[PDB]
């Protein structure tokens, strides 16, 4: 049931067009749930996305819980209270901003991945579809050892039909429909966030 997760990204944006951290984490746990269902190799990958969702939970359940209500609320609080390492890795290695930025880039990879599938020919290899989207979103931000490790996991990916079928919305061409109809929900929460981070020059936090 991937259709459920891709639309739980509607509740991320409220009326004021702010990204809320609580639906964000909730939808993300839903995406994590979906990755683990691709092999124990992928389960190994998502181990980090989870560790970061915890960092975000641990802040929303703390003294400054109100400040982590939204991303803008977060960026405002942390940037002004000098709680963010802007230059290089140092005193604030688990700040909300640097943490979310990582989730953000990863969310960019998944959206590009699924969108890659949707528009894919029937003969397309999933390993290749994922790699291309990986190279477009994360490759630039990952160490050598990570990149190669990731490259290996890609080869344990199901085939296009099996992967699409695994979305529990029916046959391949039927999920390809759901994709086009549920993808924009995550595509917007991304772009909003990309704006917010680009604004405050937070696009390369260490």
């Amino acid at each position: 049931n991937l259709k459920v997760v891709l639309v739980s990204f509607k509740q991320c944006l409220d009326e004021k067009e702010e990204v809320l951290l609580d639906p964000y984490i909730a939808s993300w746990k839903g995406l994590v749930r979906f990755l683990n269902s691709l092999g124990t190799i992928f389960s190994f990958i998502s181990k980090d996305v989870v560790s970061k969702l915890r960092i975000m939970e641990r802040l929303r359940g703390g003294p400054q819980s109100e400040h982590y209500r939204s991303l803008q609320a977060m960026v405002a609080h942390e940037l002004s209270n000098r709680l963010v390492d802007l230059e290089r890795r140092s005193h604030h290695p688990e700040s909300g901003c640097r943490t979310v930025l990582r989730l953000h880039r990863a969310l960019h990879w998944l959206q590009l991945f699924l969108e890659g599938l949707r528009t894919s020919p029937e003969d397309a290899r999933t390993s290749a579809l994922c790699a291309d989207s990986y190279n477009a979103s994360l490759a630039a931000y990952h160490p050598w050892v990570v990149r190669r490790a990731v490259t290996v996991a890609f080869c344990t990916l199901p085939t296009r039909e099996v992967f699409l079928e695994a979305m529990n919305v029916g046959p391949p061409e039927q999920a390809v429909q759901m994709l086009g109809e549920a993808l924009p929900f995550i595509q917007r929460v991304y772009n909003v966030s990309q704006k917010l981070y680009a604004e405050h020059s937070l696009l390369d936090l260490p």
